[PDB]
């Protein structure tokens, strides 16, 4: 009667238990994850490395007759007949110089490679750096490590190598970071007579803020700074931590991955770009690692350059990288004020033995610091551990029928 | 004795179970949610649409005597007596022109509407676009779709309509995005003699980056770009996914919502603004959808303009929109360098048949790209599913008393 | 036989239960937390306070002979012998003035304090503010509250004090925020003849956006705005809510913490900086709270200034603050256009009785507003409540052995 009528109700209770338990178990086998995000004002924070590059790759006063011979075409300074292009943007003063050192009448070529050309004619930290201060202490060129990029001879402050103890940061604000005054030296910019990958229409510098153990990709990922301004960059360190499989695609940062000691997206890209250029050109660009021969100006103009433009512009399948397990991103907010003021133009002009207009067209101040909330963690965390699954399917087993693994295994037998 | 003394302890065990189970069940009926945030370097990413507008709405050379007659007051070029205001910012060259075409002695008005005025006098992509490149390929005006905003005749790159396959992006960096050189043509800016909603004190352009299926609100939400700089915009695609009720207020993006095929905040605003202007003015602005008649200059000056200023400035209750279930936000970091350099000014001047000063005051380069971590997901996820509640209240039922639904329903009866 | 052979299997079942239950209980005693992040288009949002400061601290026309006597050395206008430094950046017009009022032949010093000097010579909101509009309504200096910073006499719009109902914001876009036109008055900038903490090489202003009940730290945390541009700041209100111990280090915002009614990182810093300066100098700077005597120019130059530079640059242990439970951060995206255009330069020049060049070097427009997704919540939430632990260890107890607290306590006794 009523005792056996709610045994069918018991059949319904079993029917329910089936759907709910298969729910929590499919949910387990989706491997769901959630996010733990903590923005905080840190302490003992490690100051990142700061790489910068002048937008003019070579110095007009340092280009020699041999430099002009080997590389004048790459720089659009000579046509294919080793002469000044008749379609040149004449300057009565500059053109006299160039056609004086473009006179190869008594000239016999001498050995030449691009790395020495960049290292020698590239802008010099010792005459660009007008002022550097970190947390109240003044820097020198000794504190900037020479690094070569596609821009040429570039510099990294707080590179952290050289056994030099990396610098730290405690609070937020300008006084707890870097400030540098620079002269971009527009009077040393090479004439632009055509368009190549080595000349530019812009005056200023390129900057990129990165981990000490992450290489720079300043050509693609950096930001610019204009002459005649003071730029404030308020930063924030964002540490991103991902889960390995099966929860997500994530590569161990101690990656057994060629040219660099640390695995990062940028390093993976530079690796592949190097393999690609060596493979297709038998030639490496000045900034690439490895041991291939550096490209000659003809190899730069004909093979290496379009190879890299292809990799960073058109390629969709050859070169793609995985996500690491640890990634460091730097949020930033930029801001400008004008330099110099009328009250100070004559002061700066006098101090550096330069014209007032020159100061207006070449001088530049850069402040790099962190805000109050200077450190941020974005860590992926597992959302349904196996134990919580067993405890849940357990409260579900016990709910509708009050069974156990003993009751089943024992009752499945006896 | 001791057997019946811990039956009171059993009463305490029941007392505990009550509070804990009512805890997990109230917690269920709060409908709590958490967040799943994944910043990643994507692939096959869809490039957004990029809308831009010159800050000068009309071209001084294209304003005709009929255009000046109908609209000269809206542009503060004529007072209420159809004449040059005596309080004009005289220019010996410009004033001769305007008062030459403000001579209505032999003039009889001709038909006129604002849409044709904007379309004709508005700046032209074919003479502003000095250079466009996307991922190594050069663009033409064919790649820019004409869109009308409150600025006038504006343009959208990669609008994605026209059956043109939307463009994709793979890596981070400048080479994997758009770069355009523009001439803002300050020599064609109309004289500003007063303050209206059609004239501006600033030179440059306005830009807004949006989904192909999200309309632009460039007047309110866009950013500016100044002449004489190259601006870098490092972007990041942020996909935001919300939960529908009862977990949150969230509107289905396939919204059955008038003028556009997709529901977005911006489209909802443009919808309501159109209804409002039609209702209160019997008149639609040139950029609004629907089928009302376009406003005459008198309707613009007297009714439509203050109506829209009211909606976008003062309104607090008439026009408010819900949150969609899918939202696309684009993070961005801006950066400038100066253009032109001294080395290149004469080059650019020669190439475009323009003065060096003109190049300094009108020329502008814009790079739009993504960083390495170019894609970000912010998805709301349910925090306490019903199954996990039952499994939990289950481990709680089994803990203190070891009961089941059978034990109760059966014991509640027999 | 087979009945007693799976009692050893029962021993294995117990072995499993031990590890899994000790897993969920250690997990409980790690006190894990997760994050609830909601970016939304809000309504009835409270507009923050906006503090700004001219980069020139004193006005050259307001510096009197007594002001020059007491403070001329602090400003690098006089050497240690109360005379013009022979290494001055001469200006035939300015130098006549200064050496006219540096003539102390018939001068006897008069009482002097830095607060009155700042208040009097500091730039005036009533002659800098050329235009202010909030949500369609125009502002006056009445809407700006005077606040003193290390820059001097500064101003805060929508300070929210004075019983003035704080302003609200509804939508995203320029029309739903503040726009102001300013003259930085480079013609009133004091000559810079040396480097001190009161003079600057830059022209423009400093801005900081903060809660009405959070003090400004504009020297360290603010951003700059350059003359000759219109700058757009697209903002986003981010409310961060942390967990108190034992889940995290977090201080109650109703903090019983000295000089201010609300606990914030900035207020904690200003508190400690004040204690430090009073302790080490018997002296407070003009912008610090409390009741110590203000510093004399000699105390500024010799003790107070290097004390604060030390605190904001070098200090690593003396002054460090805890994290509050509620923090308000404002995301922002900046953007510039040039001002004035050629079409409008003469207009603005005429309107304000100023030269066209002056307009180009001193005039500045600032728009502060929010984007569509104008409000963001980042709330830490508990990840494993005690009830869910008991329900889980419960489904685990019931799973392997089907026990209960009664079964144990009763069986541990009888
Ligand atoms: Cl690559
Ligand atoms: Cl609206
Ligand atoms: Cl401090």
């Amino acid at each position: 009667l009523k005792r056996v009528v709610w045994a069918l109700c018991f059949m319904g209770s079993l029917a329910l238990l089936a759907l709910v338990c298969t729910n929590r178990i499919q949910y387990y086998f989706l491997y769901p994850h959630v996010t733990k995000l903590d923005e905080v004002a840190a302490t003992r924070l490690t100051f990142p490395a700061v790489t910068f590059c002048n937008l003019n790759e070579f110095r007009f006063s340092r280009v020699t007759k041999n430099d002009l011979y080997h590389a004048g075409e790459l720089l659009a300074l000579l046509n294919n007949r080793y002469e000044i292009p008749d379609t040149q943007t004449a300057d009565e003063k500059q053109l006299e110089i160039l056609q004086d050192k473009a006179n190869f009448r008594n000239f016999k070529p001498k050995p030449f490679n691009m790395l020495e050309f960049y290292d020698r004619a590239g802008h010099d930290i010792r005459e660009m750096l007008l002022s550097c201060f970190f947390r109240g202490e003044q820097c020198s060129p000794e504190d900037f490590k020479v690094v070569f990029t596609r821009y040429g001879k570039c510099y990294t402050f707080n590179a952290g190598q050289d056994g030099k103890p990396r610098l730290i940061t405690m609070k937020g604000g300008t006084g707890n970071g870097l400030e540098i005054m620079l002269d971009i030296q527009q009077d040393e910019y090479l004439p632009v007579w055509g368009e190549t990958d080595e000349t530019s229409f812009e005056a200023g510098i390129k900057v990129q803020i990165h981990s000490q153990d992450e290489p720079p990709l300043i050509d693609q990922l950096g930001f610019g700074v204009a002459p005649g301004f003071q730029t404030f960059v308020s930063c924030q360190e964002q540490r991103l931590i991902y889960l390995p499989p099966p929860w997500g695609d994530c590569k161990a940062t101690t990656g057994d991955s060629e040219f660099y000691d640390t695995y990062s997206i940028t390093a993976c890209r530079i690796d592949c770009e190097t393999r690609y250029l060596v493979e297709n050109c038998n030639c490496r660009m000045v900034h690439m690692p490895g041991d291939a021969p550096y490209c000659t100006p003809e190899q730069y103009k004909e093979c290496a350059d379009p190879a890299l433009d292809f990799l960073v512009e058109k390629d969709n399948e050859y070169c793609v990288c995985e996500m690491p397990c640890n990634v460091t991103r730097y949020g930033k907010e930029l801001s400008m004020v004008k330099i110099p003021s009328k009250a100070s133009a004559k002061y700066l002009a006098k101090k550096y033995n330069k014209s007032e207009q020159y100061i207006g067209e070449n001088i530049l101040v850069l402040d790099i610091f962190f805000e109050a909330l200077n450190y941020e963690t974005i860590e992926q965390k597992k959302a349904y551990e196996v134990a919580g699954l067993l405890g849940d399917i357990g409260g579900q087993m016990g709910l509708f029928i009050g069974a156990s693994i003993l009751t089943v295994l024992e009752l499945f037998d006896y």
